[PDB]
C-alpha cells in the first residue's frame, strides 16, 4: 500500500495529496517556507501504470525557479531493471519529493505520500 | 481540516480554489456546461474569521442570472447559536456550493472544498 | 468586492 506520512518541516505544502483508483491526485495549494514566504502550487495528477515485466518507480518532484520564483512539478518514471532509478535531474531548486511509489507488474503499489505541515507554533 | 472533494459533473468550474492561512481564495476561471457553453467567473476571496463565542459557518454560492447569463458569487455567514442557518434564497439559478466551512473560536476549521471536473495536470517529465 | 452577503434564515 501507499502509506501517508504526516511530517513537520520548515518547507511545507498545503496541497491535498491522495491515492486514487488510477493513480495520484495533488490538489492546488501553497508552498510555505516557515512563517516568512508563500508560493502558489498548481494541481497535478498522474496514473500509477504498471509494466508487464519490471516494477515501476514513480517520484514526484517539487522544485523552484530561482529567478522567477515559479514552483513547478516534475515526474520521474523509472523501470526497475537494474539500471533504472529516479533522481531529480533538473536545474531548479528542489524543494521536496512528496510522492515515492513503486508499482509492481500485478498492480500492487508500495510507497509513501509525504504530507508536510508547519513546525509547531 | 478543510477536505477536498473532486467530482465529475456536467457543470464544472476551472477556478482554482484553495485554503490560505487567513481564509479562502478562488481564482478567476470558467464555468462550463458540458461542452455546449462557457461563462466567465471572477476571482473571489474571504477570511475564515472566527467568533469569540460561537462556531461560524461559511457558505459560498455560485449562481447565474439565466436571462443575462451573468455568473456571480454570494457568501453566507452563520453563527452557530441555534437560531440561524445558511441557505441560498435568491431568484438566480444556483449552480454550485463549492465551499462549506465551520470555523471554531480557536481557529479550528472543519469543512469541504468541492472541485468540479469534466466528465468522461501532466507534470513535466524529469527524465 | 464580491461576494454579495446573503443573510442567514431564522430557524422556524
Amino acid at each position: 500500500g501507499i502509506e501517508i506520512v504526516n511530517r513537520k518541516a520548515v518547507w511545507y505544502l498545503t496541497s491535498e495529496i491522495k491515492e486514487t483508483e488510477t493513480g495520484i491526485e495533488v490538489s492546488a495549494g501553497e508552498l510555505h517556507k516557515g512563517d516568512e514566504e508563500v508560493f502558489p502550487v498548481e494541481e497535478v495528477s498522474f496514473d500509477l501504470t504498471p509494466d508487464d515485466t519490471y516494477p515501476v518507480e514513480y517520484m514526484l518532484y517539487l522544485h523552484m525557479n530561482v529567478q522567477t520564483k515559479k514552483v513547478s512539478w516534475s515526474l520521474c518514471k523509472a523501470y526497475l531493471d537494474g539500471e533504472g532509478y529516479c533522481d531529480y535531474q533538473g536545474n531548479e531548486r528542489l524543494i521536496m519529493y512528496p510522492v515515492s511509489v513503486t508499482v509492481f507488474p500485478n498492480g500492487t503499489r508500495e510507497g509513501t505520500i509525504f504530507l508536510y505541515e508547519k513546525e509547531d507554533r
